[PDB]
DNA sequence: GGTAACGGT
């Protein structure tokens, strides 16, 4: 497959991309990420600079989305993953939250059925500069 | 599956 920027992506549309991770939070039943590249989505979620928790180092408005992740990702993942950084995610599963926002999830497939992963990027790939290039304009 | 843009586990 091929990459998208975030601001391409479609609510159920399988989807890959490269980002940087701004939050985690793993918890009894999954892991669950958010995560940027500083392109502008209008199914995102708005995120207020106003009542976003003061730990939040990422960009504000429908700029990030929620990576939901079950099972073995959550396994793989949790103690491994840490905010701020960079992850490449293949063939991720899209959809609307109750809220009609779009996010991400990497549902249980033991057989591989649709060839989803997510793995960090280090730091200094140049897959990663736009991203870097991006937050400056943004800052 | 969880369902909100918390916490710091």
């Amino acid at each position: 497959d091929s990459f998208s920027l975030l601001s391409q992506i479609t609510p159920h549309q399988r989807c890959s991309f490269y980002a940087q991770v701004i939050k985690t939070w793993y918890s009894d039943k999954n892991f669950t990420l958010y995560v940027t590249d500083y392109t502008e989505n209008e199914l995102f979620f708005p995120m207020s600079p106003y009542t976003s928790s003061s730990r939040w180092r990422g960009p504000f408005g429908r700029f990030s989305i929620r990576c939901i992740l079950w099972d073995e990702h959550d396994f793989y993942c949790r103690n491994y993953i840490k905010e701020g950084d960079y992850v490449v995610m293949k063939n991720v599963r899209t959809k609307i939250d109750h809220l009609g926002y779009l996010e991400c999830i990497l549902h249980g497939d033991s057989a591989k059925r649709y060839n989803m992963s997510i793995e960090k990027v280090d730091s200094e790939e140049p897959e990663l500069n736009e991203i870097k290039s991006r937050k400056r304009l943004y800052v």
